[PDB]
């Protein structure tokens, strides 16, 4: 079984990794084993002098703080966003663009970006006067919490994977990670996409043909949209993966809608298991959110992501075909 | 208790004897000044606030300002409340703000520094504090002030908004959050630029009363109004101003002592062995306080003239104390 797991982890550089199989083969440790594999593949333990036992201890604690009883926003989702970011970081249009520290920030941000997610939306937490929404003044409630947990866990016994970074390195990494995870709040999507389109329309490329990003604002904006793309990458995956993600998000949505219906609240969009159209909701999600984003990312790295965009468009056609 | 009532008759005036009221009230200036302002604006009848609930909340809120913090305590909170109360009655702002916006501005003022530890956001970030960890280094204190102010409403007989509709509560909450987050000094320059923009394009009646049609402009004015109240010490009668300066320097110096003991770089104006209190006040007026208050004065022209005159008198006096 360990041999089969190792075989599957050989696909870590590929879009469409068998992440649900890896979750089973690893004993529900997909985040730990995929993060470890990526850190080895990118030589990050050597570069940042991360003790392997410290990395594994932190990853297992982080993974533990994802909720195993939440259908979508769990450790498998985290592992999936990590691996998807890892693939996007390797796109030819970004070769030698980002530093090792920026690469570390994007991958760490992906790993922590939904930690301790309770399986309900920001709007639900606000409308129910939750302790989280009270702590965070209704503003990026979950995303602020994911950051606070992800950073706090570094202080647990033998968990500081950044113990050998310089002070300036730690300061820079912390700021970049905060900037990246806060950009996963869907309330920021429209402004984030508008900005990404502006960068595409004005983009500069070097003599080697890679993106020229010569200031923090442009560099962090690319990393923010990269992780946001990874977070919204399910409909761009092979259909057997995409359908499992759809099954999971609908279960999570329906459980929230059951709580809203109980409380006499208006049921959130797509959360009513008695008045649901899963297929129409996927086509709308793709048409208004996922394809606008991924078409713009594909434009930024053109033509690196053409196959990913082609898969998204095929999956949209497939879901659309199940309506009439 | 009769002299206390005598002092409170100036509640509508710039320069209220807030330190005298703090002493006469048994260190309850926030409670008695908030209560006075709520009665004077009839906010209890307008919003069906039981007087026992108001007093209970106000005492609990006041209890969560630190008595061993020289500046950011309940006297400062009461001062900002009462200052906001006066600025809300600016004639050039007549008919601008709804009753809920007025309640939001006054409530925001009361909670805007609650549970302040007497050290800056940068100190909290640099010492890897639990507060900075919770709030991801962003408006750390101001997020905490809001969280405490609202959490205290859930204490027994403390929900002063219990007879507001759900929609009214949601609207007030958003406004209060927007106002208190704007008291973070790292937002001052952007706030001032937006106040300036509003001054350049301001629309008034023939009588010179401001016309603010959209919520974005109205919340910007309320943010700058409470920010002005927060930064109003140099605009008060000099005797009050000098007491505030003594307190902020005591607080700054206590921060610099903690920084020195920890081996940290001492924050500006926080080194008691290398301070220039008077030069610092002149620079603070010249670069922060006067630009803000003269822009505010342009917005409400001529209603802020006496306040601006006091500020300029006080700047001249502090400069004269520099040899
Ligand atoms: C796979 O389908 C979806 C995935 C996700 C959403 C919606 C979807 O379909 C309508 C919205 N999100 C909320 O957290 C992000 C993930
Ligand atoms: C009375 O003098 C001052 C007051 C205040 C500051 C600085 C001052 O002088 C230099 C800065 N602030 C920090 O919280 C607001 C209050
Ligand atoms: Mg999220
Ligand atoms: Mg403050
Ligand atoms: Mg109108
Ligand atoms: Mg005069
Ligand atoms: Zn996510
Ligand atoms: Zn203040």
């Amino acid at each position: 079984q360990e041999d089969v797991l190792a075989k599957e982890l050989e696909d870590v550089n590929k879009w469409g990794l068998h992440v649900f199989r890896i979750a089973e083969l690893s004993g529900n440790r997909p985040l730990t084993v995929i993060m470890h594999t990526i850190f080895q593949e990118r030589d990050l333990l050597k570069t940042f002098k991360i003790p392997v036992d410290t990395l594994i201890t932190y990853l297992m604690t982080l993974e533990d703080h994802y909720h195993a009883d939440v259908a979508y926003h769990n450790n498998i989702h985290a592992a999936d966003v990590v691996q998807s970011t890892h693939v996007l970081l390797s796109t030819p249009a970004l070769e030698a663009v980002f530093t090792d520290l920026e690469i570390l920030a994007a991958i760490f941000a992906s790993a922590i970006h939904d930690v301790d997610h309770p399986g309900v939306s920001n709007q639900f937490l606000i409308n129910t006067n939750s302790e989280l929404a009270l702590m965070y003044n209704d503003s990026s409630v979950l995303e602020n919490h994911h950051l606070a947990v992800g950073f706090k866990l570094l202080q647990e016994e033998n968990c500081d994977i950044f113990q050998n970074l310089t002070k300036k390195q730690r300061q820079s990494l912390r700021k970049m990670v905060i900037d990246i995870v806060l950009a996963t709040d869907m309330s920021k999507h429209m402004n984030l996409l508008a900005d990404l389109k502006t960068m595409v329309e004005t983009k500069k490329v070097t003599s080697s043909g890679v993106l020229l990003l010569d200031n923090y604002s442009d560099r962090i904006q690319v990393l923010q949209n990269m992780v946001h793309c990874a977070d919204l990458s399910n409909p761009t995956k092979p259909l057997q993966l995409y359908r499992q993600w759809t099954d999971r998000i609908m279960e999570e949505f329906f459980r929230q809608g059951d709580r809203e219906r109980e409380r006499g609240m208006e049921i959130s969009p797509m959360c009513d298991k008695h008045n649901a159209s899963v297929e129409k909701s996927q086509v709308g999600f793709i048409d208004y959110i996922v394809h606008p984003l991924w078409e713009t990312w594909a434009d930024l790295v053109h033509p690196d992501a053409q196959d990913i965009l082609d898969t998204l468009e095929d999956n949209r056609e497939w879901y659309q075909s199940t309506i009439p």
